[PDB]
């Protein structure tokens, strides 16, 4: 593996430098097993409640385009079901779907004045899932134990990455208008072969309205002055991490607009966006609306909500200030 | 992006246009990405391994004061280290120096009568290193499949642009004296953070000796009359092309100095040259002579020699023609 090597020589000062050697993330991680990484074995669920003895972290979820990060805790955990869950909503929030979790490494990651250690899984296709970072608030007694019971000298070579679908026409705003959890419609999307983005462009403007590129910038600002809770949501194909709470700062820099939080920080690339909309989704509990954020190839940056949880209604202050983008 | 839009009014009738906007080359292309252009992904490797598989093209690689145009194919490739290569002398001839390579789009050259294909290559700078036109003898049947294969949705935004140094004196000239290959010039620069002419400026004349700007104009009237083979080559911080043969036509137009070729053309900016200089490097077979002009910036406009490859000395005929320099 001359990827270890050139790994170094390309060490800018890694999800870029395995970009600029077009090779996934794992691939990098996987050339690193002997030297600043180790690869672990067994159940991913026994992995993740394991974390619970840990004490506080700092987890980082993404995709091409933002990266969300919370401090918090694995505590509060269900996962016996095939998408887990780890429900503390003012501070650690994911949902994960496992059956896209593949492999999983413990990595140093460099540092100047010292070390970082984390935990990091990656997919099955090679790209980053969830990083798991140790702070300064750590049980690293715990953390060495967790890492003891998991390291493996295995190391094997990684691999690679069904359902019926029916005629569309607008049988899709009928569909749609029949959820009872936002989360219903992926199937729908995976039940007519549809882009988020193509189910848009075909329901009627109160279930989808395409908004300026300036609808973050705008939303946040507003969140901001009225101080009113608000939630954010980033995710990529096997994890999603959801912040609960009152925005502090904003702060934008050159591209990247970012949120800066005692608990929560967000860098999101505000250029890359393509298409920003508003949607009206169905709830056992009303219609919720939130905006949603796209790349050009159709990636979705990024969603947000007003805070909001099972049999509540959201806010009016949050319906005000979103309804002010679609009069 | 007012990009498309303006690039689009500024149309006079890309490098240019751009320029105007006080903006990079790669960014112009970028904003053209669904209109004519697409943006293209993957390993730039295979990208030019696959080249290959089409057959005749035309091939512009170029500076700011020079382009250089030959038409051959995409044989004989060595592409597996930093610096790789397409070995085909009396054609298409070119060392590309990987790390330099950033991004690539396919674009339909706005034609008058019809339209243009081509493949292009940025720097990190924005700045174009290749230029791969389709010509009326290419297979549009694999230039197609190579398309299809490489083309993508992404359009992620752009971005940007280490060596221990000694001392200098004259250990300069006694480090060039050692060179067994005229690359090792760069090296040496590196090693002391000299410009070229800072070190033609520092060693001796028969090293190096500044020549009137009338040089090039002199020595291709000298080729054209004599008939001897002759190779020019023409560069930017990420590209070298090079012709070898035999000079015809030299045509020179209102500050341009043209050489119209049946498979090669030149066009440099006859006005642009500041300074000329005949240099002396060593070779494992010898020393070779070459012509090298620069523009007020210091930029190498081009540099001339006589026809040669490795263990084969300069021809005499050349060293008579070059000689006659510098009596």
């Amino acid at each position: 593996m001359n990827h270890y090597t050139r790994w170094l020589e390309l060490k800018e000062q890694a999800r870029d430098i395995a970009g600029l050697m077009n090779i996934r993330e794992a691939e990098l991680a996987f050339a690193r097993v002997t030297h600043d990484a180790w690869r672990m074995h067994g159940d991913i669920r026994d992995i993740l409640a394991a974390l619970e003895s840990v004490g506080e972290t700092k987890c980082i979820c993404r995709n091409e385009y933002a990266v969300h990060e919370q401090v918090g805790t694995f505590t509060n955990q269900h996962l016996n079901g095939h998408a887990g869950l780890i429900l503390n909503p003012r501070a650690l929030d994911l949902r994960l779907f496992l059956n896209q979790w593949a492999s999983v490494f413990h990595i140093k990651e460099n540092t100047a004045r010292g070390e970082r250690q984390s935990i990091q899984f990656f997919d099955h296709q090679g790209d980053a899932l969830l990083k798991v970072y140790a702070t300064d608030n750590t049980d690293m007694a715990a953390w060495s134990e967790l890492l003891a019971r998991f390291i493996t000298d295995e190391n094997t070579p990684l691999e690679l990455k069904v359902v019926q679908t029916r005629a569309d026409a607008t049988v899709v705003e009928q569909e749609w208008r029949a959820m009872t959890d936002v989360h219903q419609f992926f199937t729908l999307l995976k039940r007519h072969n549809l882009t988020r983005q193509q189910a848009f462009n075909l329901v009627a403007d109160d279930l989808a309205c395409k908004v300026s590129n300036s609808a973050l910038a705008q939303i946040l600002e507003s969140a901001q002055q009225d101080g009113n809770e608000i939630m954010v949501f980033v995710g990529n194909r096997g994890c999603v991490q959801i912040f609960t709470g009152v925005v502090e700062k904003v702060v934008p820099m050159k591209g990247w607009l970012n949120i800066f939080n005692p608990t929560f920080t967000l860098h999101l690339l505000e250029e890359s966006i393509a298409e920003a909309w508003v949607t009206r989704k169905p709830t056992s509990d009303g219609y919720v609306t939130s905006l949603e954020l796209f790349a050009h190839d159709g990636t979705q940056i990024a969603q947000l909500y007003g805070q909001r949880t099972e049999g509540d209604q959201e806010q009016a202050q949050w319906r005000k200030q979103i309804a002010s983008l679609i009069p």
